[PDB]
């Protein structure tokens, strides 16, 4: 059980930078949010596995 993202985003940088962010449903090897996330803030490229607080926005912020 292991998901594919180099750099994970769980820090400060939470969605709330967010802008093209695919989202895709983990649970055979990672239960979590599969995403390459690119936050809009500061026009950034990252692949993100909510596991976090401000995290659950990345989900729920980029489906709503």
């Amino acid at each position: 059980v292991r998901c594919t993202c180099i750099s994970i985003s769980n820090q400060p940088v939470n969605p709330r930078s967010l802008e093209k962010l695919e989202i895709i449903p983990a649970s055979q090897f990672c239960p979590r949010v599969e995403i390459i996330a690119t936050m809009k803030k500061k026009g950034e490229k990252r692949c993100l596995n909510p596991e976090s607080k401000a995290i659950k926005n990345l989900l729920k912020a980029v489906s709503k």
